[PDB]
């Protein structure tokens, strides 16, 4: 089971803008999880191959990473913070969806996930 391309990053086409939620989303929010002991397996595409994972995206097919939040952020690919909000949530949702409860990346996504909630419960008003 080969892996897909990864979520886009980049789209010239796509309207886009800087905003102050989404500096908030950079310079808080990814930035408290991606420095997270728990962050590593959150911090690029699931590699199915490598991981000997060959369902997973045959169940998983709206996959999301903060590899590609933090590329997507960086580029300013997206136009409002409800994008990049649901991007963290699809990142853990899926998580929840193909693993059992209790396992060990189940732990770790829902820590990552409080850390995420108390940071969006802070989203400054726009502008
Ligand atoms: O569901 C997701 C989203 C992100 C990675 N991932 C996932 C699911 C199932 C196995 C693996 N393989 S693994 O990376 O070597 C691994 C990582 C952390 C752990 F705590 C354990 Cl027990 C294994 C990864």
């Amino acid at each position: 089971s080969m892996n897909p391309p990864p979520p886009e990053t980049s789209n010239p086409n796509k309207p886009k803008r800087q905003t102050n939620q989404l500096q908030y989303l950079l310079r808080v929010v990814l930035k408290t999880l991606w420095k997270h002991q728990f962050a590593w397996p959150f911090q690029q595409p699931v590699d199915a191959v490598k991981l000997n994972l060959p369902d997973y995206y045959k169940i998983i097919k709206t996959p999301m990473d903060m590899g590609t939040i933090k590329k997507r952020l960086e580029n300013n690919y997206y136009w409002n913070a409800q994008e990049c909000i649901q991007d963290f949530n699809t990142m853990f949702t899926n998580c929840y969806i193909y693993n059992k409860p209790g396992d060990d990346i189940v732990l770790m996504a829902e820590a990552l996930e409080k850390l995420f909630l108390q940071k969006i419960n802070e989203l400054p008003t726009e502008e």
